[PDB]
C-alpha cells in the first residue's frame, strides 16, 4: 500500500504463505477449521522470527571473529512493548506480510492487536532501555541488553467508581515466540552466608544459591541485518532446595520469587528486601557472563578495552562492588589495580534529583543479604575519602556530605555517591539536568571530579515512533525527502523548505485528522466512549505524580467548565482533554488525582449546556501499545511539571515528532526541544528553575495566589463544598489541603501563565493554516531527539566505539 | 540393522536429515559449531514430532465425524517414561533415524538417553495407566487419557552412605517438546464456598477459583496411524488473585501448588488436604471438558452411550457426586435419572485389599473444602442404605458395615464404597484379586449386587516391554514367526514348536547373554560397579514395600554367604543379586530395608574368600526407563510377596516377556502365568493364600522358627549383634524386632520353602540347555498378559465398545 513499508514480492509473498501454514498445521497442531484469531498470530509471529534466525547466528559469530568491544547496558527495566510490526520495520517485511495475510482471508493489524506488550518496565526510564537497544542494533554495535524476566510486569489498570484497580499482568499465560530459552547457560548465584578471613584471603561461605537461567530475545537493526540480544534471567532453585518432602519441594517458590514480579513503585524508594535481592541477582549472574565471555576471546589490563558496563540509574550500582569481589577474591588481583579496571569499565547514568526517589540501603540489609559486599563497600568509602580529604584539608563537612555511609537513625549506603565514586563517567540526561547535578546534589563530587560529569540528552527511535505508528506521516515525509532520516532523523530539516508549500500543509493536516478519526474510532469500539473528532485533542499522557503536575492540567479544564457555564452562548474552542497514566499502588495522592479526573469528567461530560464543546477524559491502562496510538492523534502536548524537576522526559519527543504542538515549562528536555524549533513555535509559560529557587528562598505561600485570584478561589471552593462528589461532600479534602498547605511544586504560582498561554493554543487552533505551518517548524526540527544522536554520543564520549552504518551480508 | 526397526528408505533418509537440520537452526537457533548433545536430542524429538501431527490432526476429525463411545481414563498417575524411540517404533521410524542421524555423525542411543522420564507415577499404578493408553490407542479406541501435569514427578533417588536421599524431579527443566499447551481451553475450578438453599434448588457459592489448563500429548497405536490424546491439567490463578500488591501477586503460588507435586506415599493413607484438592482439581475440570464434548455432538439419556468413565483406584472417585452435583444442580435433572445416568457411566478398579491404603476422608475436611459434594455423598449414602435394609431386613450390622460413612474418632467417608454403590461395574486386576474382594473386603457389597463385580487381569504393552527395550529377541522371534504377534501377542504360542529347535535355544540364549554383556558395560560406566556377566543375574525390582518381602530375599543372601563361609572351596552357582526401588519418604522401615541392602553388600562385595561367587548390588534411581535396561538382561525374576497381598504385579509379567524365569508365591497374576506356562516351568514356594489364614487363625509366632530353624538364628543373630553394622551394632534393632513380634507378612514362615526352592534355581542354572528350553516355554506362554487382551476385555464386559486393529489412512 504505501512505500516506507517495503516491497510486496510475488517469491516473498509466496513463501510467507507457506511458511504460515506450515506454522499453524506443525507448530500451532491446528486446521483452518479449529483456528481462532490468536492461533493466526501465533503461526505469523513464528514465520516472521524465522527471518531473524540466520541474522542473530551471523551478527554473533561476526562479533566473535572480530572481537570488538562488547557494550552491557544493565537495566531492571525494558520496557519493549509489542515486538511483531516492529520486527517487519526493521527487516522490510510489512508490506509483503499485510499482503500474505490478505490473501489468506486475514487482516494483520487485527493479529496484531492480539499480542501482549512486555510491559517490563515503569515508564521513561524503562522506556530509554528499549529505545536505546533499538539504536544500538541500527548502529551497529555490539551490545547486549540485561535485565529480569519478570513473570508478571507492570499492572495492568482497570477504573472501578473512578477509582484505579490493579491486576496482574500475566503477559507470558499465551507464551512468548520472540524469546529463547537457555537453560544450558545458567548460572548461581549467592545470597546470605558469612565472610571467612584465611591466610590468602577473604572467603564468602555458607551462602544459600539461586540459579540463574538465562532467556535471549533478538533485538533487529534497521535495515542492516544486524540482530543483537536481550538477555533476561530468570530465577531457579537447585535441585536439593530444601533437600515434610512435600512442603520442602513447594519452599522452591521462595527462590523463585525473585524474579515473579516488576516492583511498581517509581515515586519512593522503599528498602524491600525482596527488590535488594533482584538487584544482586541481575548484577552476579551478568557479570559472570561478561567474565566468561572476555576469557572466552588471564590479564584484566585489558579488561577496560573490550568491556563497557552502563549503569541505568543505582539500581545495578551493585555490579561496582561486585566486580571488585571477583577481582579480588577469585581471581587475585590486587585493591588498586581491581580498582582502577573498574572505574574504566562502570559508567553511570542518573534519572532524577528528587531526594525521596534516591536508593539508600539500610546497612543491616546489606549486612545480612551480602556480608562480603558491605565490606569493599566501607573500603571503598575509606580510600574514597582519603582522597577527599587530601585534596580539601580540613574540611570536616565535606567528608561527612559526601560519604557513602549515611549517618543517623539507622546506617544506610548512598548508592549514588557509591555509583559516582566507581565510574570514569557520571551522566544526566539532558543539558538542563546535567547542570542541576553539577550545581545542586552532585556538587561536592564535581569539584572533586569535574572530568567525570558529562551531559546525554535523551532520544526516542523513530523507527517505532514514526514509521510504526504513524504511517501515513513517514509516507508523506517520504514523498518529499526520500526515506534515509528514518535512520539519519536531522534530515527532517530539509522539511522546513515545505512550510509554505501548500500541497505538504494539507497533507500534514490530513494525515493529523486520519490519525484522530481512527482513534475516535478505537474508543468507542474498546470503550463505548463518544468524542467530537473535529475537537482539539489535547493529551497528558505519564505516570501519575505531584511533580508531573496533572493537577495544574485538572485546574485548566475546570476553569474552562466554569467560564463556560458563565457565558454559555459564547463562542470557545472545542477540546478533548484526555489524560492517562497508572498510579503507583501505594501513592495515595496520585490515587486521589486519578479519581478527581474522572469526577471532573462525570460532571463535564453530562453537563446538557457544555455540549460537544468541552470532554475529558481518562484514558485506562496507559502502556506503550496505547502510547503509539494516541500520541499520533495528539494536536496538544502537555509537558507541564515544576521547573527542576523532570530530568529529560521522552514523551515530549515523541508527541514533537508525530506533529502536535507542545505547552510547557521550560524544564527537562523541554527546553532543547524549545531551542531546537524556535521559542516561538513553542508554547512556553510559567517559572524558570531560578524563580523556583526565589520562591523557596522567600517561602512560598499558597493562601496568596487564592487571595488575589477569584477564578482559582471559586475552583477550591467547588472542590471543597463537595460540587465535583455530592455524595461525599469532602471526598477531595487531602487534595485541597495539600495545595493550600503543603504543595511542594507550587501549582497556584504557576496558574494564572498556564490559563493565558491556554487562550494562546486556542487562538491558534482557530487559524488551521498557521496552526499547520508551526506543527512542520517542530517535526523539521525534531531529529536531535532521535536516540540515534543519543547513543552515538554515548559511544564516542564514554564507551570509546565507532558506531557504523553499513550492512551486513543477508 | 533389524527387520522389527522398520525401513530405512532413500526418501525418508534424506527428508529425516533435512528436517532435522532445519529444527537444529529455526528451532534451536544453533548451528552444528555450537550444539551440544542436548540440542541434538531436541532437533530429533521435533522432527519425530512433525510426523505425529496430522495423525493426530486426522484421527480427532475422525472421532468427530463418526461420533463413537468415547472412553475416558481418569488417573492422578500416569507413568509414561520416556517418548522419543517410543514414537519411532509405533511409526516404523526408527532404522530411518538411525541411518539419519549416523550419516550425520551422531548415534541415536546416546541421543535417546538424555530424553528426562516424564515420571508421574509411584509404581504400578501408574504404569498400568500408560500401558492402557498405548493398548487403547493401538485397538483403535476413542480413549482420552486425563490426569494432572506435575511440575515435579516422583522423585530421583540418591544413596548417600547406604541411606535413600530424596531430591526433586525437575522434568520440566529443560522444556518438554512432546506437549502441546491448550490455555485456549481453560476451566475453572471451584473449592471451599458455601451451599444455598433456594426455591429452584441448592446453590453452591462465595467459592474460590482455581483455572485448569490443559496440556495434550499424542498417544500413537502400533502402525495404525491413530493418535489419541493425553490431557493433563495444569493449576493457574485467575487474574483478579487477592486482588501489599507485591505479596498479592506472589500469593497466586498457593493456588499454583495444587499441580507442583506428586504425592510419593504408595504405602499408607495420609488425609492431607493438598491431595484432596488434586483430587477434586482433576476431576472438576475433566467433566465439565467430557460434558462439553458431549454437548458439542440436553438429553442427558444417551450421556451413557456416548460417554464411559473408568475410575483408576478411588483417587478420581469424587467423579460420582460431581456428576451428580452439575446433573443436579446445573442441568436440573431430578435425582433418580442423575443417578441412573451416573451408575451406567462410571465403573471402579481396585488396586490393593491392604487396609492401611484405602483411602478414607475425614468428614470435616469435604466439609470445609467441598461442602456441596459432602451433602451430595450423605444422600447418595442414605438411599443406598435404605436399599440395603430392604433386601435384608433387620440386619443393623451390615448397615453400618455397608455405610460410606465410617464413625467413630473422626466421622470418615469410606471412597471405595462411594465407588461401588456409584458404578455399573467394580473389578480387581487378577483372578485371585478379584475372588478375594468378593470373599473378604467387599463381600456385603458382593452379596447385594453380584452382577458388579467383574475380573480384568492385568497386562503390559508389548511395544514397550519387548519390541523397543529387547530389539534382540524381538528379532530372532520375527525371524521364525513374523511380525504379527506385536498387536497379537497370542501367537507367541507357535514359538512351543522350536523348543527342540537347536537354533532357536542358541539364539535366545545368545540374545540373553548380550543384554547381560550390555547392562554390565552400564554399571560400569555410569556406576563405576563390577560384576561377573557369566553369573545368573538374580533381579527384584519394585517399590519397597514390607508386603513385598524385599526382606526375605535378604535373609536368601545371607544364607548363600553364610554357606560360601562355612565351606569356601566348595563350588556354587554364581550370582549377582541386584534389588532395586524406591520408598516412600515417610515409610521407616522401607528406608531401613534399603539401608540394610546396602550393608549386606559391603559386607559381601569386598570378602576375598568369596570372589566373584555373589555380589548384591542395590540398583539406584528405579524407574521406567531404567527397567527397560534392567529386565531384558535378567535370568531371575523375585516375585515373592505373601500370598494375598500383591493385587497382580506387572514386573512379573515383563520378566516372563524378556526371557526371565520366575520364582513366585502363588500370588496375584503369578498363578495365571504359572497356569499359561505350567507349574512344571515355574519356580512355585511358600504358603498359599489358604495357609495364611490357618496361620492366621492359629497365630504365627516367629519365635517357633527361630527356635527350629538354625540357619535362621545364625542370621539374626549376625543381624542384632553389629555383623553389618560393626561401628552401629544395633543399626538394626527395628528390623530383628518387628522380624520377631509384629511380622504382619510372615518372613520367616515362608524362609524354608524359599531357600530350598532357591536351589533348584541354581541347579537348573548348571544345565544351560534345559535352562533356555524352559525359558522359551514361558515366553511363548507369555501371551495373554499382554495389556491389549486386558484393554479389550474392558471394551467389551465395562465399556461396550468394539476393539478394530484396522488401520486410518496415512
Ligand atoms: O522513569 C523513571 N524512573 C522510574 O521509572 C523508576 C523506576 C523504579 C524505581 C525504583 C527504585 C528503587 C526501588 C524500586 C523502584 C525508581 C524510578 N525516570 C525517568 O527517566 C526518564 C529517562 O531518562 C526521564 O526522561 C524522566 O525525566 C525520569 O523521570
Ligand atoms: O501401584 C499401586 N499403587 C500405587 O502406586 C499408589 C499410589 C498412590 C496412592 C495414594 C493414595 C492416596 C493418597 C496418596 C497416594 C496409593 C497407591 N498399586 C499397584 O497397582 C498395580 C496395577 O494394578 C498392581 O499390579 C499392584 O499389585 C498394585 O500394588
Amino acid at each position: 500500500q504505501i512505500s516506507v513499508r517495503g516491497l510486496a514480492g510475488v517469491e516473498n509473498v509466496t513463501e510467507l504463505k507457506k511458511n504460515f501454514n506450515r506454522h499453524l498445521h506443525f507448530t500451532l497442531v491446528k486446521d483452518r477449521n479449529v483456528a481462532t484469531p490468536r492461533d493466526y498470530y501465533f503461526a505469523l509471529a513464528h514465520t516472521v522470527r524465522d527471518h531473524l534466525v540466520g541474522r542473530w547466528i551471523r551478527t554473533q559469530q561476526h562479533y566473535y571473529e572480530k572481537d570488538p568491544k562488547r557494550i552491557y547496558y544493565l537495566s531492571l527495566e525494558f520496557y519493549m512493548g509489542r515486538t511483531l510490526q516492529n520486527t517487519m520495520v526493521n527487516l522490510a517485511l510489512e508490506n509483503a506480510c499485510d499482503e500474505a495475510t490478505y490473501q489468506l482471508g486475514l487482516d494483520m493489524e487485527e493479529l496484531e492487536e492480539i499480542e501482549e506488550d512486555a510491559g517490563l518496565g515503569n515508564g521513561g526510564l524503562g522506556r530509554l532501555a528499549a529505545c536505546f537497544l533499538d539504536s544500538m542494533a541500527t548502529l551497529g554495535l555490539a551490545a547486549y541488553g540485561y535485565g529480569i524476566r519478570y513473570e508478571f510486569g507492570i499492572f495492568n489498570q482497570k477504573i472501578c467508581g473512578g477509582w484505579q484497580m490493579e491486576e496482574a499482568d500475566d503477559w507470558l499465560r499465551y507464551g512468548n515466540p520472540w524469546e529463547k530459552a537457555r537453560p544450558e547457560f545458567t548460572l548461581p548465584v549467592h545470597f546470605y552466608g558469612r565472610v571467612e578471613h584465611t591466610s590468602q584471603g577473604a572467603k564468602w561461605v555458607d551462602t544459600q544459591v539461586v540459579l540463574a537461567m538465562p532467556y535471549d530475545t533478538p533485538v533487529p537493526g534497521y535495515r542492516n541485518n544486524v540482530v543483537n540480544t536481550m538477555r533476561l534471567w530468570s530465577a531457579k532453585a537447585p535441585n536439593d532446595f530444601n533437600l515434610g518432602y512435600i512442603q520442602a519441594v513447594l519452599d522452591r517458590n521462595l527462590a523463585e520469587n525473585i524474579s515473579r514480579v516488576l516492583y511498581p513503585n517509581d515515586n519512593f524508594f522503599e528498602g524491600k528486601e525482596l527488590r535488594l535481592k533482584q538487584e544482586y541477582f541481575v548484577v552476579a549472574a551478568t557479570l559472570q557472563d561478561i567474565i566468561r565471555r572476555f576469557k572466552s576471546s588471564t590479564n584484566f589490563d585489558a579488561f577496560p578495552d573490550k568491556v563497557a558496563i552502563q549503569l541505568n540509574d543505582t539500581h545495578p550500582s551493585l555490579a561496582i562492588p561486585e566486580l571488585m569481589r571477583v577481582l579480588v577474591d577469585l581471581e587475585r588481583l590486587d585493591w588498586d589495580k581491581a580498582w582502577e579496571v573498574t572505574v574504566k569499565t562502570c559508567a553511570y547514568t542518573n534519572h532524577t534529583v528528587l531526594p525521596e526517589a534516591l536508593e539508600r540501603w539500610p546497612v543491616h540489609l546489606l549486612e545480612t543479604l551480602l556480608p562480603r559486599h558491605l565490606q569493599i563497600i566501607y573500603e571503598i568509602n575509606q580510600r574514597f575519602l582519603n582522597r577527599v580529604a587530601a585534596a580539601f584539608p580540613g574540611d570536616v563537612d565535606r567528608l561527612r556530605r559526601m560519604s557513602l555511609v549515611e549517618e543517623g537513625a539507622v546506617k544506610r549506603i548512598n548508592m549514588a555517591h557509591l555509583c559516582i565514586a566507581g565510574s570514569h563517567a557520571v551522566n544526566g540526561v539532558a543539558r538542563i539536568h546535567s547542570e542541576i547535578l553539577k550545581k545542586t546534589i552532585f556538587k561536592d563530587f564535581y569539584e572533586l571530579e569535574p572530568h567525570k560529569f558529562q551531559n546525554k540528552t535523551n532520544g526516542i527511535t523513530p523507527r517505532r515512533w514514526l514509521v510504526l505508528c504513524n504511517p501515513g506521516l513517514a509516507e508523506i515525509i517520504a514523498e518529499r525527502i526520500g526515506e534515509e532520516y528514518i535512520s539519519d532523523l536531522d534530515q527532517l530539516r530539509k522539511l522546513l523548505s515545505y512550510v509554505d508549500d501548500e500541497a505538504f500543509i494539507r497533507d500534514v493536516a490530513k494525515v493529523k485528522q486520519e490519525n484522530k478519526l481512527k482513534f475516535a474510532a478505537y474508543l468507542e469500539r474498546e470503550y463505548k466512549v463518544h468524542i467530537n473528532p473535529n475537537s482539539l485533542f489535547d493529551v497528558q499522557v505519564k505516570r501519575i505524580h505531584e511533580y508531573k503536575r496533572q493537577l495544574l492540567n485538572c485546574l485548566h479544564v475546570i476553569t474552562l467548565y466554569n467560564r463556560i457555564k458563565k457565558e454559555p452562548n459564547k463562542f470557545v474552542v472545542p477540546r478533548t482533554v484526555m489524560i492517562g497514566g497508572k498510579a503507583a499502588p501505594g501513592y495515595h495522592m496520585a490515587k486521589m488525582i486519578i479519581k478527581l479526573i474522572t469526577a471532573i469528567g462525570d460532571v463535564v461530560n453530562h453537563d446538557p449546556v457544555v455540549g460537544d464543546r468541552l470532554r475529558v477524559i481518562f484514558l485506562e491502562n496507559y502502556r506503550v501499545s496505547l502510547a503509539e496510538k494516541v500520541i499520533p492523534a495528539a494536536d496538544l502536548s502537555e509537558q507541564i511539571s515544576t521547573a527542576g524537576t523532570e530530568a529529560s522526559g521522552t514523551g515530549n519527543m515523541k508527541f514533537m515528532l508525530n506533529g502536535a504542538l507542545t505547552i510547557g515549562t521550560m524544564d527537562g528536555a523541554n527546553v532543547e526541544m524549545a531551542e531546537e524549533a524556535g521559542e516561538e513555535n513553542f508554547f512556553i509559560f510559567g517559572m524558570r528553575v531560578e524563580d523556583v529557587d526565589r520562591l523557596d528562598q522567600r517561602g512560598y505561600n499558597a493562601q496568596e495566589y487564592y487571595d488575589r485570584i477569584p477564578e482559582l478561589r471559586q475552583i477550591i471552593e467547588q472542590l471543597s463544598s463537595g460540587f465535583f462528589s455530592p455524595k461525599q461532600p469532602d471526598l477531595f479534602k487531602d487534595i485541597v489541603n495539600m495545595l493550600m498547605h503543603h504543595d511542594r511544586f507550587k501549582v497556584f504560582a504557576d496558574y494564572e501563565e498556564y490559563v493565558k498561554c491556554q487562550e494562546r493554543v486556542s487562538a491558534l487552533y482557530k487559524n488551521p493554516r498557521e496552526w499547520t505551518r508551526m506543527v512542520i517548524r517542530n517535526i523539521a526540527t525534531s531529529g536531535k531527539f532521535s536516540s540515534d544522536r543519543t547513543i552515538a554520543q554515548y559511544a564516542r564520549e564514554i564507551w570509546g566505539v565507532e558506531p557504523s552504518r553499513q550492512r551486513l551480508p543477508a
